[PDB]
C-alpha cells in the first residue's frame, strides 16, 4: 500500500485503493444493532477479497424516524456518541480494530452539513441567535446565506454554519477523535454541496492530512444559477472544480450520469476516462450506493438512480479495470451473488498494476465499449457488449483471456 498525495496534492493515498462500501441503506432495519459485529466477523473475508479500504456507516448515533419509512441510518445524527443503530461504541472499536488488523483502512462517513437539531435528548446543544445555524441568518432559498456558505438540506433549518469557529472546531476535534481512538484512515464527506470545499481541505489539513478522503458532490449543471459557469459546464468540470478546492478525490458522478443516461460507448465520458491524468486520478468510481441503488429489505431501499441488473457485470468490469479509484457496493459483493465475479476483477486489476492514473484509450471502430488500459504490470483489453473479435485488433502484444462472462458481453485480456 503506497501512500502519497497526487501531483496536485489531492489526497488519493497513492492512487492504489480499492474500496468496499461497508453497508446498504437498510442495515439498521435488517441487522439492528448488529452491524459492527458482522463486520468484525467478516474482516478477514473483506481483506481476503482484495479491498484496501472500507467505507463505514456514519458512526454518530441517529435515532430519527419518518414515514414506507426510514431513520437511524446516520444522515440525521444528533450526537457524536457512537452507541447508535449499527452497534455500540465498544463494538465499533472492535470492528475497526479487526479491519485495521486485517490490513483494511477504515474510512468514516461524516455529515458536517446538518444535525437532528430537534432531537430532545442529545449531548450537543447549540442555541439559536449566536450564529451556529444557517437559519440564524435570512434564508432566501437553497443558496448560500451569511450563516452557511453552501446549499441547505431540505428546509435548511437543521443546517449548521460550518464556518462558525466553534462549529468548525467541533468537527475538527471529532475527526481527530475518530483517527486517534477509532482507527480512521480517512473520511467520506457527505453532501459536499452544503458547505465550502475549502473547509474540507482545512479539516483534512488539521486532522488527517495524509489520509484518504472522498467527497460526494451530486449536483448537475441545471442546479446552478444561470449566470454561474457551472450551469453550462459538464458533469466532469463541476466535480473536478470541487476536488481542486477540497484537495480530495470526488465521486465520479459524471460516469454515473453516463451509465444512467447514455450508452455503454458513452461511459468513456466519466471523469475517470479523461485523457489528462490530473483529471482521471481524482475520480472515485462506483456502480451504485445506498442512495442511488437498491438495498435488501424494506421497499428495496432508496433506489434513486439505480443501474439496471442487465448492466451490473459490465459496470463492475469497467470500474475495476480502469483509472480512478473504484468502490464496490456491499450488496453486489455480498448479498446478490456478484462476489465471485468481482473477486476475479480485483485480482485482474492488481495483477496488471492498474492505478488511479493509469492510461486508458478508447477504440472507435467496434460496438460497445472497447478500451486499452496501460496498467503498470500489464496491458488490459476490455470489450463490453462489443463485436470486437480478438484483442489484437486494437492492441499490439500477446494477450490471454482474463475474464469472459455473460455470453461474451464481458471480456478482458491481459498482455
Ligand atoms: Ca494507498
Ligand atoms: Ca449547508
Amino acid at each position: 500500500d503506497q501512500a502519497g498525495k497526487s501531483p496536485n496534492a489531492v489526497r488519493y493515498h497513492g492512487g492504489d485503493e480499492i474500496i468496499l462500501q461497508g453497508f446498504h441503506w437498510n442495515v439498521v432495519r435488517e441487522a439492528p444493532n448488529d452491524w459492527y459485529n458482522i463486520l468484525r466477523q467478516q474482516a478477514a473475508t473483506i481483506a481476503a477479497d482484495g479491498f484496501s479500504a472500507i467505507w463505514m456507516p456514519v458512526p454518530w448515533r441517529d435515532f430519527s424516524s419518518w414515514s414506507k419509512s426510514g431513520g437511524g441510518e446516520g444522515y440525521f445524527w444528533h450526537d457524536f456518541n457512537k452507541n447508535g443503530r449499527y452497534g455500540s461504541d465498544a463494538q465499533l472499536r472492535q470492528a475497526a480494530s479487526a479491519l485495521g488488523g486485517a490490513g483494511v483502512k477504515v474510512l468514516y462517513d461524516v455529515v458536517p452539513n446538518h444535525m437532528n437539531r430537534g432531537y430532545p435528548d442529545k449531548e450537543i446543544n447549540l442555541p439559536a441567535g449566536q450564529g451556529f445555524w444557517r437559519n440564524d441568518c435570512a434564508d432566501p432559498g437553497n443558496y448560500p446565506n451569511d450563516c452557511d456558505d453552501g446549499d441547505r438540506f431540505i428546509g435548511g433549518d437543521a443546517d449548521l454554519n460550518t464556518g462558525h469557529p466553534q462549529v468548525y472546531g467541533m468537527f475538527r476535534d471529532e475527526f481527530t477523535n475518530l483517527r486517534s481512538q477509532y482507527g480512521a484512515g480517512g473520511f467520506r464527506f457527505d453532501f459536499v454541496r452544503g458547505y465550502a470545499p475549502e473547509r474540507v481541505n482545512s479539516w483534512m489539513t488539521d486532522s488527517a492530512d495524509n489520509s484518504f478522503c472522498v467527497g460526494e458532490l451530486w449536483k448537475g449543471p441545471s442546479e446552478y444559477p444561470n449566470w454561474d459557469w457551472r450551469n453550462t459546464a459538464s458533469w466532469q468540470q463541476i466535480i473536478k472544480d470541487w476536488s481542486d478546492r477540497a484537495k480530495c478525490p470526488v465521486f465520479d458522478f459524471a460516469l454515473k450520469e453516463r451509465m444512467q443516461n447514455g450508452s455503454i460507448a458513452d461511459w468513456k465520458h466519466g471523469l475517470n476516462g479523461n485523457p489528462d491524468p490530473r483529471w482521471r486520478e481524482v475520480a472515485v468510481t462506483f456502480v451504485d450506493n445506498h442512495d442511488t441503488g437498491y438495498s435488501p429489505g424494506q421497499n428495496g431501499g432508496q433506489h434513486h438512480w439505480a443501474l439496471q441488473d442487465g448492466l451490473i457485470r459490465q459496470a463492475y468490469a469497467y470500474i475495476l479495470t480502469s483509472p480512478g479509484t473504484p468502490v464496490v457496493y456491499w450488496d453486489h459483493m455480498y448479498d446478490w451473488g456478484y462476489g465471485d465475479f468481482i473477486r476475479q476483477l480485483i485480482q485482474v486489476r492488481r495483477a496488471a498494476g492498474v492505478r488511479a492514473d493509469s492510461a486508458i484509450s478508447f477504440h472507435s471502430g467496434y460496438s460497445g465499449l472497447v478500451a486499452t488500459v496501460s496498467g503498470s504490470q500489464q496491458t488490459l483489453v476490455v470489450a463490453l457488449n462489443s463485436d470486437l473479435g480478438n484483442p489484437g485488433q486494437v492492441a499490439s502484444g500477446s494477450f490471454s483471456e482474463a475474464v469472459n462472462a455473460s455470453n461474451g458481453q464481458v471480456r478482458v485480456w491481459r498482455s
